[PDB]
């Protein structure tokens, strides 16, 4: 059938003034700070007591809410520079039988570096995307918990993947990066969707993979980077504009504006290559120039800007609750 195509055609169901100032009263910066945020400012590379922390503190986060979650850990193990590891991706998913999802991500683990003083804690990278990720969660929950009702709607909802070892253990390279987001695109691949069909894999029903990386410094700025996304992209410039333009948004100008006309010239490597090489559409939410703390002892929480973040955290969620039709 064309189920697979339906992507293509799908449209937002564009919310009006009161709902979005519903949704922008609807989210606590304050909150996600102290109970998303802090618990993952630790040191959580793979096999850490943080990895396994960070995963708890995702799973019990999740599991509070009273939307209809289904958690599975995608755990394996692989050779790296320093010898054998477990990964362990996190999958958090709404209705995990419906042929289509929209799918958010980020990356969970912290680069290792030996301490200085100092520990690498990856505030906006990527802490905060998870975060992000939970406060989304839990902002939207009553709105998600109707996903639950079944009918008159596409058969359209909601995933949430927070990959393991998408930092390089030493220098980056195809075979020392993307461990989780290599492993789950490939069992994506080879997995029938929905069960019992002919043809169709996990992958045909990743509508839009929406990855976050990087986010937390003050004034981002987010290329358009691929054409097949970039209606959906002028989507998050619209929602900017107009959150703005209702007095939504704080310590934001038109001139200081995230969501950018122009592309990029290179080719950024992240946690969605291996689904972007398999064909599936991503919009990537990472910023260009990356932030000045990148990969640096103060990629910390001091360097962090919460406005910026909770302003992303508006857009985001009126995005998601209008891809949805929610
Ligand atoms: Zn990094």
């Amino acid at each position: 059938s064309a189920w697979p195509e339906e992507k293509n055609y799908h449209q937002p169901a564009i919310l009006n003034s009161s709902a979005l100032r519903q949704i922008a009263e609807g989210t606590s910066i304050s909150e996600m700070w102290q109970n998303d945020l802090q618990p993952l400012l630790i040191e959580r590379y793979p096999g850490s007591p943080g990895s396994y922390a960070a995963r708890q503190h995702i799973m019990q986060r999740i599991q509070r809410l009273q939307a209809d979650w289904v958690l599975e850990i995608d755990t394996f193990l692989s050779q790296t520079p320093e010898g054998e590891r477990s990964f362990s991706n996190i999958i958090s998913t709404l209705n995990p039988t419906a042929k289509r999802h929209l799918v958010l991500a980020c990356h969970y683990d912290s680069k290792y570096f030996s301490h200085w003083n100092r520990v690498f804690v990856g505030a906006t990278d990527s802490a905060v995307p998870c975060a992000m990720m939970l406060e989304l969660a839990r902002a939207l929950d009553k709105k998600l918990l109707s996903l639950k009702t079944v009918s008159s709607k596409p058969d359209l909802s909601l995933q949430l993947i927070f990959f393991d070892g998408e930092e390089a253990f030493l220098h980056w390279s195809p075979q020392d990066s993307l461990y989780g987001s290599r492993h789950l695109a490939a069992k994506m691949a080879s997995t029938p969707h929905p069960p019992g069909a002919r043809g169709t894999s996990q992958l045909h029903g990743m509508d839009l993979l929406v990855l976050l990386d990087l986010i937390g410094a003050p004034n981002p700025t987010f290329p358009n980077f691929f054409p097949n996304s970039a209606r959906w992209f002028e989507r998050l410039q619209a929602i900017e504009h107009e959150l703005h333009e209702l007095g939504l948004l704080k310590d934001h100008s038109l001139e200081g504006r995230y969501f950018q006309n122009y592309s990029y010239g290179g080719v950024i490597q992240d946690d969605h290559i291996p689904f972007l090489r398999r064909g599936v559409p991503v919009l990537h939410l990472i910023p260009s120039p990356f932030p000045e703390v990148w990969h640096t002892m103060d990629d910390n929480e001091e360097n962090l800007d919460e406005s910026t973040i909770d302003n992303l955290n508006k857009i985001l969620q009126v995005f998601v609750l209008e891809y949805l039709h929610l």
